[PDB]
């Protein structure tokens, strides 16, 4: 199975770098297609955390892809998934298997942040984002 | 006085960028650095808010701070005071006299339990005095403005007005307790760092439980 992922909002968030480089890492490049990206970019509105994992990307529609990457099999009507609650990376790591919920993070200092989703369990998380949840964590505190 | 706060862990949170902030417009960025940071880290993983503050950090430890920054008189054997909630004796305007840097251990994991202040005192055991801030937890920023206020003004501990575990109301369904000792500034308000309250306002909004 490839994946193809429609990125049409401007920029790149850190919480969406991390999942897109977890799923580079875990299907490989040639299995992955960023869609639909806004006419303005070029290869360097691109994270180079991205670009150095070989990421496919286009302005074009996912009906565009075998037009712009011809080392692709053909999108036939009716091998693909698309994305237009689970993590994206989470959504894909579970069709990759086949072919927890509402976790809650326990840090240092007495802090704990739940997660509003559903996760693969030896929780798991693109490598850094647990930093990332942490990062937006408060300071110890009780809610009165 | 000059203070050394070990940050012994990836990343910066934005409460602790918001105190790290505070501690840098109160005392200069000639008078904080940061110790034993994570191996890996550049000063591209250093916030840019920081950054522009002065910010000055190293990955050595406290007794490697001389050698990265020669503008920094020594650390003296004896005259390094270790913030230490296990001592007794609380810091006293006469200790001003004795001490030059004050440290904040660093505050590791549960995986294994570690005690920062048996490792500080077991690797140089002539460097470091122990001294308490009152019986409370304070948040650093908090600490650093009590310890100036002692060290510097003279005011003893049991002069300094506080307020414990302050409350923060943001609606008549919703208050933030703070379970620590602040200062308290001239109209009776805990001195929280610029923008702290705000984000304990936008944790508020947020998911949460009570129970
Ligand atoms: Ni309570
Ligand atoms: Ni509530
Ligand atoms: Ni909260
Ligand atoms: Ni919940």
């Amino acid at each position: 199975m490839k994946y193809i992922i429609e990125h049409m909002e401007e920029g790149f968030s850190e919480w969406v770098i991390l999942e897109y480089s977890q799923i580079l890492r875990e299907v490989g490049a040639e299995n992955l297609i960023l869609s639909s990206l806004p006419e303005s970019t070029t290869e360097k509105d691109i994270p180079q955390r991205l670009l150095k994992l070989g990421l496919r990307w286009t302005t074009k529609d996912l009906k565009g892809i075998n037009e712009d990457f011809k080392d692709l099999e053909l999108l036939k009507d009716g091998d693909y998934f698309v994305f237009g609650q689970m993590t994206t990376d989470t959504a894909i790591r579970t069709t990759q298997l086949i072919i927890i919920d509402y976790p809650e993070f326990r840090f240092n200092k007495n802090e704990a942040t739940e997660m509003p989703f559903r996760y693969v369990l030896k929780p798991i998380l693109p490598e850094g984002m647990l930093d990332l949840i942490k990062k937006d964590s408060l300071e110890h505190h009780h809610h009165h």
